[PDB]
């Protein structure tokens, strides 16, 4: 109960975008709001991550890198859950003041990615994902993308990741488990976790392209964002840093 206790305890609260729901759904205004929300979420993900059990075990530089690389996916996963819980996956609940309907999914020019995120969101329902399974999975997501040539202290990372996999196994396996149930459950969740990496890559590519042409579409990028997108995101896109997949 100690592990789960801290996961619930450190879970971020409601984060609003500050979007003007009175202005028209322009690509510019929507994306400017997603960016600002992205920044706000980054702030919370950093304080959240740093308060995770064993996170301080990681070397100093590995700490921020692991957060910056996995940030997009962490936002994807949590947002999918928010969508499931609040609107039954009908729309994408980015924030209480920024809910995407089909019109907004289209106006943002991110329809394809939105569509995939809505699918992931639906998976929480189909799979009957537990609020506890969700928390553990989100935590594991933090340690799911690293430089192909390793970190400053890979050994500490590997141990940290190993322990979080075990916690998941512990949660998704405390009841009479065996056959199509114990491993059935684990396979389902690991497959679900892998499914977030392709969404994050698509989002990374899209965000990168948008930053590059930002002054041409009147889309505003916050400081921390422009930096992460221009410094860490290209490493993922060029293959230097890659997701850790369970399958295939
Ligand atoms: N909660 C929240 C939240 C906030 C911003 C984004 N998000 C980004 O960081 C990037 C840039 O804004 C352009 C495309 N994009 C996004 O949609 C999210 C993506 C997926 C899930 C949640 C997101």
């Amino acid at each position: 109960p100690i592990f789960l206790n801290v996961l619930e305890a450190i879970e971020p609260g409601v984060v609003c975008a500050g979007h003007d729901n009175n202005q028209p759904d322009s690509f510019a205004a929507l994306l400017s709001s997603l960016n600002e929300l992205g920044e706000r979420q980054l702030v919370h993900v950093v304080k959240w991550a740093k308060a995770l059990p064993g996170f301080r075990n990681l070397h100093v530089d590995d700490q921020m890198a692991v957060i910056q690389y996995s940030w997009m996916g962490l936002m994807v996963f949590a947002m999918g859950w928010r969508s499931f819980t609040n609107v039954n996956s009908r729309m994408l609940y980015f924030a209480p003041d920024l809910v995407f309907n089909e019109y907004r999914m289209h106006k943002s020019r991110m329809y394809s990615q939105c569509v995939r995120m809505r699918h992931l969101s639906q998976e929480f329902g189909w799979l009957q994902i537990t609020p506890q399974e969700f928390l553990c999975m989100k935590a594991l997501l933090l340690f799911s993308i690293i430089p192909v040539d390793g970190l400053k202290n890979q050994k500490f990372f590997d141990e940290l990741r190993m322990n979080y996999i075990k916690e998941l196994d512990r949660i998704i396996a405390c009841k009479r488990k065996n056959p199509t149930s114990c491993s059935r459950r684990f396979y389902q969740l690991t497959k679900l976790l892998d499914s977030v990496q392709p969404i994050a890559r698509e989002l990374h590519q899209f965000t990168f392209d948008l930053l590059i042409k930002s002054h041409m579409v009147s889309v505003d990028f916050p400081e921390m964002m422009a930096e992460i997108i221009s410094v860490q995101v290209p490493k993922i896109l060029s293959g230097k840093v890659k997701p850790i997949y369970f399958h295939t």
